């Protein structure tokens, strides 16, 4: 006894971008599926969110939505709202770095961001009509990374998939609902919910107050929550300007379309970004003088200056403009990202960078990811103040790093071009940071450097080599990690023979005891044991069975890859583990290395966990 | 009470390919890990292979190894031999099509073939120094397919990853062992009517093995094919390709992008990008007038002079010693039959040989092996009627006959030679460019493929669509992820939102299937089928309704068809398979992921005679 299915109602939203001589593209959308509460038949039926919530989220852009989704995966009750009546129809951010892709894949959303748009794996450089560079680029090593290159997947499409994931968890974005004010009882231990937020529905007029444990401010560049705190938002209004267009553009450019840069020392530079559906996005330098004037800079105006930059190649529109705008470059970074461990900024509320870098969605999503697993452990009370302090530190300084490299985006060998040689050297110094594999967290309570392995480094990306999860399934070591509420204890065990056998038996006895760090901080509620055995699956299952605690609570994985070279790379060599001493690597929930230890030193982790965690016991 | 871990002995095997002025690269290997029984201590300790196995495999090239790997998933007992003392050090095939990627992914080996080498997603075409074409190519659409483009993954890497997968299953390739002779008692009923006579050519020890079935993956000069009254026709063009893998420097504006460089005077060149900054260049070499072709005349250095004539005015020069070099003579042949009395089966180059240029050999070979192995497994289980191994023969032979035809069309212009050369290539790409990436592997009707109008798009004998779906509230993946294992058909029960008209029909089907005489139970139950209920609703809405059908929730697996409506921002499984929300559908998906048939929810009885067309009745447990 259920109603039949009805196909969702298409609406072709018109385009708000300035047109060209062909028009502005409309944008396909489905308001009932995508507009949250602001619709006639909501994708979640009879959605009745509570008045008391663990986390309230102001802002339902890419960063708020990611935060919503990571929390919902940990069982944290959540409400989220956004002032706009519908998600972004087109434009703004347009692609993801390899490391952003890794994040979605760890959340179970890898298929939604992969193979949406095109893939960028090459770069070109031209100067004054003459090709200088065409090369493979944006690469990650296959024996350490699944994803490589940049991936076109726009902000619209990211909002779509994240809204659909919230729906799958029976959560809707409340639109179009503004958070007008909020209170924080800084003074009151007895209280659980010292936050109240007044919400006003700009469609219907109804007000509301929610009480919440924690508040996440992800409301963009002009954040009211940031403005309400003793936080400053310093930066430099460069007053340099980009004209940006997204469209299908016919050209005789030999490399249509390839990521890269077209330099004219005469007329300034152009940046090419290939797009889905035979489109290209073109950034172009914009300078005006006889004060910067927005009035005479339309889509057709910049195509005229574009043809001057690509001489002798010429560009002509083949269809109506998909997107278009002028951007002012202002880079800003909040002095702090936390406040009293109750109000938390993430995304454009914390930092604003030039669009050119493409950091906002990428750095934003990685902010939400860093925040959400720490904030979630705060909701079940095992998080010491240090843990959420590491959020502010780790992501603020990464925001500062993004600011330095965007500034310098802008001594030569004799037979060499001055502006192209500083490009190859730029690509060399920051290339891996531009793809996310070199996001670098300095030492803190969570990142404890250790010489126990020669290569895996605290505060740095965990390496993702190929391993066998079973006899039949040969995938990636990331696939064995725990969920967002657990730390992954990588226990490298060699082939569990030689010297290490005794040490592993010791290790087994330490861990089973109720005073072990595993048991001391919650057992399987906060840890996932992975035993990495460099042996055949039959030799390993045999041997793992002699270790009663390891067999009974560990998940064995088979490190059966060929030795490190251009034909292989096992986890032991790629993490830098000694076959005599073993290792216990602590991978944080977000995939970054936390610390490491030898099998003998497994007791050193009691101190390491005490730095940011309170003791806990499994359920 | 276990010995400590010893790191594998590395050996740099010298190259046997002719050098350039800088030499010939050695090739990294690890004899104790990769050479099977023929090493000092094997990677499977005390491999004691039985003298009586279900299936014995002759040849451990990509095809034989793939066949072993599929059978070992199924619990078939297997012995696999190869005359050669080690696997391929370098060269021959260098890449996989998107559809071969899907085949590895279904076997659980997708991560071993992805991100091994480079990826080809673009084509260029030059003629007489002027560029004519530079575009995205080899695309598959993302709302239907995970992989797209060409993936560089060599025969060497493929053999590596398949040998390692056999080690995980405690199987070693028996090297360097030759099947000298074999007997097949057609007289008698015995379980094991095949005996194979084996000589190790290292130690001279002979041995006899008894098998239920024999697989001839022994290559182009298959001894097994010759023993059988099976013909191997085709034409030997004595057209010649010069092939060279090397790091090559060039001022070519597109170095290196897949494509073709034409020169009117000097013929043509095919480009293939490779890992580690190499490139593969095919170039035509033509025999002088009257005289036969003289291999003696063409080394790496000579080939490079022809390449610089073909690429004028851009020049090429070696930066490193040659990684690989050979002269292939194109000779395309197909066996008149691929099976023999459903006891000896051919797969790979023993069945068909192609122009390397087309890169058919390894991709079709893996797909043959895939096709063969699941049918052969049901034959070992007993449930296979002869009609099914018949479908192996005609599916793969016909596909081989198709593959020959498209390169016969390609190779006429290239040997011969608004621009009419580039025009014929654009049309050629538009016509076969998706069979060339494998999505148009197209099986004609037979017992296994019955066309059915119950759905608008899914089609018997064609590739099952792979749209995005949610497998849980937090895991949004692909529909292939729900499919059964290699000895199961996937019963894709499209159920709409389980509401309206269909609620009644689906309640009937629930009680139909639960009976011991429904097609599900009659042909094996969970031993032959997996049910997937594809609900176009939200997860908790779907979970609730599914609870109201007791057999479907008891025995089916719910996936959530929650993408946006089919467009450029989405595509639900219901729309991409062509299901009507009034009728529903039971799309039957074969083990290899080709569509078998479909019916409406009310026509569930129609599948009964479908499965009797090629299966014996079975009972779970
Ligand atoms: C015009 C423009 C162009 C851009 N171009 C690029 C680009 O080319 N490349 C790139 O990488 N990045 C670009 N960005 C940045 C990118 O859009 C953001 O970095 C990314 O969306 C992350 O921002 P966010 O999710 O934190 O918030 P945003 O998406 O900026 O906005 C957060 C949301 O909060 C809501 N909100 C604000 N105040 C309230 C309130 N009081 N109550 C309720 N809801 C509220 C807003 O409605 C908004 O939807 C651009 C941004 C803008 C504005
Ligand atoms: C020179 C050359 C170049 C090629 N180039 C390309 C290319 O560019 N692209 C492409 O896609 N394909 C190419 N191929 C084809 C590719 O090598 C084959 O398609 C692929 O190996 C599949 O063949 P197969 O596994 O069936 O047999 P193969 O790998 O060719 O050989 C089968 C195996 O059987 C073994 N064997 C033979 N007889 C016996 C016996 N009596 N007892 C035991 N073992 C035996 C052999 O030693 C060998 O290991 C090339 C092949 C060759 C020979």
């Amino acid at each position: 006894n259920f109603e039949g299915y009805v196909e969702p109602e298409l609406f072709e939203r018109p385009g708000t971008s300035l047109p060209n001589k062909l028009g502005v593209m409309p944008q396909l959308t489905w308001p009932n599926v995508l507009n949250g509460t602001n619709c006639e038949k909501p994708a979640v039926p009879n959605y009745k969110p509570p008045s008391k919530v663990d986390v309230i989220i102001i802002g339902a852009g890419p960063v708020g939505l990611t935060t919503a989704a990571c929390l919902l995966r940990q069982g944290i009750t959540v409400r989220i709202l956004d002032r706009s009546p519908h998600p972004l129809p087109v434009g703004r951010a347009d692609g993801l770095q390899p490391r952003s892709m890794e994040v979605f894949d760890l959340l179970g959303l890898g298929e939604e961001v992969y193979h949406v748009g095109i893939r960028v794996e090459h770069t070109t450089v031209y100067k004054d009509g003459k090709q200088h560079i065409f090369a493979e680029s944006h690469q990650a090593p296959g024996n350490e990374a699944h994803y490589t290159g940049l991936h076109a997947c726009t902000q619209t499409e990211v909002e779509h998939l994240l809204i659909r994931d919230l729906i799958r968890h029976d959560i809707l974005v409340e639109r179009p609902c503004t958070a007008t004010s909020y209170t924080f009882d800084e003074e009151a231990a007895s209280v659980t919910h010292p936050i109240t937020v007044n919400i006003t529905n700009e469609a219907t007029g109804a007000e509301e107050v929610v009480t919440a444990r924690f508040l996440v401010g992800s409301d963009g560049a002009h954040s009211m929550i940031r403005k309400s705190l003793p936080i400053e938002f310093p930066g430099v209004k460069t007053d340099l300007h980009w004209g940006i267009v997204d469209a299908v553009i016919n050209s005789d450019f030999p490399h249509r379309w390839t990521f890269g840069t077209v330099l004219n020392s005469e007329y300034g530079g152009c940046l090419i970004i290939p797009r889905e559906r035979n489109m290209v996005r073109l950034y172009v330098q914009l300078r005006a003088e006889p004060a910067f004037d927005h009035s005479k800079w339309g889509p057709e105006e910049i195509l005229v200056i574009l043809n001057k930059v690509f001489a002798p190649y010429t560009l002509s529109y083949a269809e109506p403009v998909d997107w278009y705008t002028i951007l002012t470059i202002n880079e800003r970074v909040a002095t702090s990202f936390t406040y009293k461990d109750r109000i938390f900024l993430a995304g454009d509320s914390c930092h604003v960078h030039s669009a050119k870098g493409a950091f906002g969605m990428n750095t934003g999503v990685m902010d939400a990811h860093n925040l959400a697993w720490k904030l979630a452990m705060l909701c079940r009370g095992i998080a010491k103040p240090s843990l959420l302090a590491s959020y502010d530190v780790e992501r603020r300084e990464n925001a500062l790093r993004a600011v330095a490299t965007s500034a310098r985006y802008l001594v030569v060998p004799p037979g060499e071009d001055k502006d192209v040689f500083y490009f190859k050297k730029f690509v060399g110094q920051v290339g891996r940071f531009l793809i996310g594999l070199d996001v670098d967290y300095a030492e803190n309570a969570l990142n404890k450097l250790s010489p126990a392995v020669s290569r895996a480094r605290a505060g740095y990306r965990a390496s993702n080599p190929r391993v066998a999860l079973s006899r039949s399934h040969s995938g990636r070591l990331y696939h064995s990690f725990g969920h967002l509420g657990q730390f992954t204890l990588l226990v490298f065990a060699s082939n569990m023979g030689g010297a290490l056998n005794a040490k592993l038996h010791a290790l087994d006895s330490y861990l089973a005891g109720p005073s072990s760090f595993y048991h001391a901080y919650g057992g399987a509620d906060t840890f996932k044991i992975v035993v990495v055995v460099r042996a055949t699956p039959s030799q390993a299952d045999q041997r793992v069975k002699t270790f009663p605690f390891l067999s009974k609570a560990g998940h064995t994985v088979y490190d059966d890859q060929l030795p490190l070279s251009h034909f292989g790379g096992d986890a032991h060599a790629l993490y830098g583990v000694s076959h005599e001493e073993g290792a216990i690597v602590v991978v944080r929930p977000d995939s970054w290395i936390g610390t490491s230890s030898t099998i003998s030193d497994a007791r050193s982790l009691e101190s390491y966990f005490d730095g940011f965690l309170f003791k806990s016991t499994e359920g």
